[PDB]
């Protein structure tokens, strides 16, 4: 059910990224960002196996998810860098 799975993934990532930005400790921020990372890895791996193109609904969600993925990569890197530094 790619459309429902991608809807859930998009909103899951947005929710976790938002909670990361509101977290106090680096540890808590990292947990939310890693949750976004894990869910993206698991769900997009499954999508790649079953979907190559041909749906506007899926394509819109994939573009939205990609933006969240890129934001997550930068936030996660900054968080982990700060954890290592301190």
């Amino acid at each position: 059910a790619p459309v429902t799975e991608l809807t859930r993934l998009k909103e899951y990532m947005e929710d976790q990224i938002a909670k990361a930005k509101e977290s106090s400790s680096l540890t808590a921020q990292l947990k939310f960002l890693e949750n976004a990372h894990t869910e993206h890895f698991v769900k997009m791996g499954s999508l790649t196996t079953i979907y190559k193109g041909g749906s506007e609904v899926v394509d819109r969600l994939k573009i939205e998810i990609r933006s969240l993925y890129e934001e997550m990569l930068e936030l996660k890197d900054k968080c982990r860098d700060q954890i290592q530094q301190y």
